[PDB]
């Protein structure tokens, strides 16, 4: 939960190009990287990551006990 992010910052962390897959909840910036639905940052051919997700996830097929796993590394600004 170190590092505070404003909106330009965060679009840099996309999961593409040597960049780690970071995307924004409710204020928080996740760290996805990792996952294997995040691959190259591309989440099922409709989402991407370095952007704020939160409106996003209204459409999810899931509820956001999904983002549980992942760690929080900032804040979006
Ligand atoms: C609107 C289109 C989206 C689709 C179709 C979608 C689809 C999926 C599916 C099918 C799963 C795993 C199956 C399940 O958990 O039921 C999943 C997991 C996940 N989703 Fe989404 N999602 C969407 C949007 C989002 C958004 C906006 C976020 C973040 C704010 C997000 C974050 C995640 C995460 C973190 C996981 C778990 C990944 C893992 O465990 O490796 N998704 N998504």
């Amino acid at each position: 939960a170190m590092e505070e992010f404003t909106t330009e910052e965060l679009a840099k962390y996309n999961g593409k190009d040597g960049e780690k897959c970071y995307f924004a909840y409710k204020g928080k910036v996740y760290d996805v990287t990792e996952s294997m639905l995040w691959e190259d940052g591309d989440h099922q051919g409709m989402h991407e990551g370095g952007i704020d997700l939160t409106a996003d996830h209204e459409d999810a097929p899931h509820d956001d006990d999904v983002l549980e796993d992942f760690p929080v590394v900032g804040t979006l600004k």
